[PDB]
């Protein structure tokens, strides 16, 4: 691509805005930038030479633009990025950007859930084989801090958002892991509208992986599949044990990962697909499911002591990942499960059919804390924060409990990320979980 001479707009800030704005320097074209916080973060890390417009979005700046960079942040359909659309200019994202330099093969992956724990897997797999990988996008660096002349392949998690900006990624092997409702907030044409979004992955994609399980992760039109029962790579139950299977043939005894759990084995498999795709050696990609431990914030025990697992599973942001920590779970006593946030819109109704029973609690906060506790009154309390909800309950907790923070939402009205509210979580369990 060549930017020479051209006006280019970035909007919104934040690392992966700076590195849009580092991007464009670095050719010798100077951008400016807008964001519609006050103070977005990384204002004070923007170079002083950067023309800057913050609390709003400038329509002068937008309609004299040659090239606008969408953070994933802000909505296309906002009436000023509608109206520059309109006159034909052209919106990108960092990935388009990215697609359009990249010198090395790129492994592209979404979906509901999973896609940090796929992403991170297949970054392993071709650590184990010995090359030079870069991964990140939506997770780790942003993708445009990855770029080197050096680097072997690309893993990229990628979001919707980013998706609906990118037009040249030609993936090595894509794969949209599940769709299940999320980001209602901003797909005010429903569940149809946000699947439409992540099917651009496929687009130019060399080998499609697909979901047997979720029909919606197949192109609306040859793709490789996983799934439990039936799929290219498949699960095989053998008495009391599990192993990954390649069209008949088994490949791991699930015994020998770190990872438990039915959704950890399918994400095992479309890593193994996804891998596979690329060229990487079967062998070291097995090694690699082997040794991975999982990621912080996935279902984590942060503290076991005194007969109590304090669990920060604080990266279940939809009803689809909590469900997923919920569905088969063994708890000896009671369920203590904190739920709370910003719902972003979902039917909270699906996990109502977790919560029957005498041995559940429920401890729900934040901006759509009324919601939640009405999936059962009975077993509820509603408390404005997850610290109140923590001292609420730590009494109660008696040996054989599990306290679980697995909040379906959003951390975004009371926290800085779900990191954030994760650490919090695990500090709070670590003082009140002991004498
Ligand atoms: O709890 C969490 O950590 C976040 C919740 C999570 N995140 C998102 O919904 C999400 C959607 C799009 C992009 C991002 C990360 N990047 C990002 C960039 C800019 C913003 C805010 C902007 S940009 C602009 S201009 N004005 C803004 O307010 C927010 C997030 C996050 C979700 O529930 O899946
Ligand atoms: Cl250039
Ligand atoms: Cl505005
Ligand atoms: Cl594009
Ligand atoms: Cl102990
Ligand atoms: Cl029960
Ligand atoms: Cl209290």
């Amino acid at each position: 691509a060549d930017y020479q001479g051209k006006n280019v707009v970035i909007i919104g800030l934040g690392l992966t805005g700076l590195s849009c704005v580092d991007f464009f320097l670095a050719r010798g074209v100077t951008p400016r930038v807008m964001d519609t916080r006050m103070t977005p973060p990384g204002l004070d890390k923007l170079p002083e030479a950067v023309e800057r417009h913050t609390g709003s979005l400038n329509d002068e700046w937008l309609m004299a633009a040659d090239l606008i960079v969408a953070s994933p942040g802000i909505a296309l359909a906002h009436p000023s990025l509608s109206a520059a659309a309109d006159a034909g200019i052209e919106i990108v994202g960092d990935i388009e950007l990215f697609c359009r330099e990249a010198q090395a093969p790129i492994v592209a992956i979404t979906g509901s859930n999973g896609k940090s724990t796929v992403t991170t897997l297949v970054g392993e797999m071709a650590k184990a084989a010995g090359v030079n990988v870069g991964v990140g996008g939506n997770i780790g660096l942003p993708a445009l801090m990855l770029l080197d002349d050096e680097c072997e392949l690309y893993v990229l998690e990628l979001s919707s958002f980013q998706l609906e900006t990118t037009s040249s990624l030609q993936a090595v092997a894509a794969t949209i892991l599940n769709v299940t409702e999320d980001h209602m907030d901003r797909y005010p044409f429903g569940l149809q509208q946000y699947r439409a979004a992540k099917l651009r992955i496929y687009e130019n994609a060399k080998v499609c992986v697909v979901n047997a399980d979720d029909a919606l992760t197949m192109p609306i039109r040859r793709c490789v599949s996983f799934g439990v029962n039936m799929g290219d790579y498949h699960l095989n139950h053998q008495q009391g044990e599990t192993w990954l299977r390649v069209k008949g043939e088994k490949v791991l005894n699930v015994k020998e990962m770190k990872l438990s759990g039915q959704h950890n084995y399918t994400n095992a498999l479309a890593a193994l697909a996804l891998a596979d795709a690329a060229g990487l050696p079967r062998a070291s990609s097995l090694k690699a499911l082997t040794t991975f431990t999982g990621l912080p914030h996935r279902f984590e025990v942060v503290l076991e002591h005194n007969g109590v697992r304090w669990i920060n599973d604080s990266k279940a942001t939809n009803v689809g990942s909590t469900e997923a920590a919920l569905n088969g779970l063994h708890v000896d006593g009671t369920l203590h499960l904190l739920l709370g946030g910003d719902g972003k819109s979902a039917d909270f109704s699906p996990l109502a059919r977790y919560l029957n029973g005498d041995n559940v609690r429920l401890y729900c906060f934040g901006r759509d804390g009324a919601q939640l506790a009405a999936l059962r009154p009975e077993v509820a309390e509603q408390t404005e924060t997850m610290e109140q909800a923590m001292r609420l309950l730590a009494p109660r907790v008696q040996p054989g409990d599990m306290v679980l923070l697995s909040p379906a939402c959003a951390s975004l009205d009371q926290f800085k990320n779900f990191e954030q509210r994760g650490n919090e979580f695990a500090r709070l369990a670590k003082e009140l979980g002991s004498h």
